[PDB]
């Protein structure tokens, strides 16, 4: 709820996995000028898959629909008329695989949401798919995500967060079709300043 | 056909905004070269903040309705397009001098032509916010480049996003390689989707002589 920095945040990377602005920036602090390595996609029309549909993954949903994005999604505990009510459209997990253009996770870190973009998860998956991780580091496989991309399963994959922090394995964030950020979710003023206030009037 | 790549160029300008309010570029290039920078990369949230869009076509009006699903209080200009009609996709129109001091964010969608040519300069950047954050992704030109690397250096303006320059690639590396700016070798309609699109209705205009 202290929840709108990290919806944000999720909704950047979207749009740079879509367009590579963050490789298309380094190409251009590098004298280069290249046209056709970053011709991207249209956001309008494509599926986004929502997996946690707490309060990130509601905003991060309504904020894409403005996009024309499709918002489709799965959560236990959150009820298909809630989520309706915020147009999203709940499915069993392995229907969700393989409509999806973009993929992005939103639940708490726990062991049954550890490996939740696994090798199985990611085959089930279509061709050239996009995968988000602003939440926990482990919800999507480091070693299944970086075979995807080797593949070409997964075309790109946008990690703000990671298992060790900082990470010892560089394989995923040297690799030129991963966005990386070091653990910016929450990293602005106004979240900062309202998780130091909200802390207060729980106490009271 | 402008049409036909529009949504496209509304999309980039909104993932230019998000990259200049997160510095998730600059964060990508401080993980490539192996660094952990956290209180470095001190991003803005976007919910309640005012944002500028000058020139209120259709790439203006697709860039207003996907921020104000952000809360952004999406204010500007057009001397073509009504106070009336601008409201109907929810962007009040103010007098040009009076929309400066109130943004926080300001994005360019004109055409380029004399009176367009160097509106945001020297004189413009003065009456703004001090930090405000600058975006074009129209044409090279609008945002005066000598005007825009003064406001850079002064603080005056915190960051710029340009998809354009007036010479493409530019010679100049000044603006290119300053810390706060974020660029692309004119990605606006660089899509499979709008470059289908705007090849479609190019060429059935062509048969549609005969
Ligand atoms: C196997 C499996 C288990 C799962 C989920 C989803 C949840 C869950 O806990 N949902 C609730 C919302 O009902 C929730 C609570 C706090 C956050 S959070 O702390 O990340 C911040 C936030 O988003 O508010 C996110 C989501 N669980 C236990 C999914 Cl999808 C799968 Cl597949
Ligand atoms: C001094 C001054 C003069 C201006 C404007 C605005 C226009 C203008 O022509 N407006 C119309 C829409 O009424 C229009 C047409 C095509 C495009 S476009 O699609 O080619 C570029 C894009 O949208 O990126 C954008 C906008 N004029 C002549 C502004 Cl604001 C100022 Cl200050």
């Amino acid at each position: 709820n202290g929840s709108l920095s990290a919806a944000e945040l999720t909704c950047g990377m979207i749009m740079c996995l879509a367009r590579q602005i963050p490789q298309a920036t380094a190409s251009m602090k590098d004298g280069k000028w290249e046209r056709k390595k970053f011709m991207g996609t249209e956001l309008n029309g494509k599926t986004l898959g929502i997996l946690g549909l707490g309060r990130i993954g509601r905003e991060v949903a309504t904020r894409m629909q403005s996009f024309g994005m499709k918002t489709i999604g799965y959560d236990p505990i959150i009820s298909p008329e809630v989520s309706a009510s915020f147009g999203v459209q709940q499915l069993p997990l392995e229907e969700i695989w393989p409509l999806c253009d973009f993929i992005t996770v939103h639940t708490p870190l726990l062991p049954s949401t550890t490996g939740l973009l696994n090798d199985n998860t990611f085959a089930q998956c279509k061709k050239g798919v996009r995968v988000v991780n602003c939440a926990r580091g482990g919800i999507v496989d480091e070693g299944a995500l970086l075979r995807a991309l080797q593949s070409g399963q997964c075309a790109g994959a946008a990690l703000d967060v990671f298992t060790e922090e900082p990470p010892r394995d560089r394989a995923l964030v040297d690799h030129e079709n991963v966005i990386s950020c070091p653990h910016l979710g929450a990293s602005t003023k106004e979240a900062q300043s309202r998780c130091g206030e909200e802390i207060a009037v729980q106490f009271v």
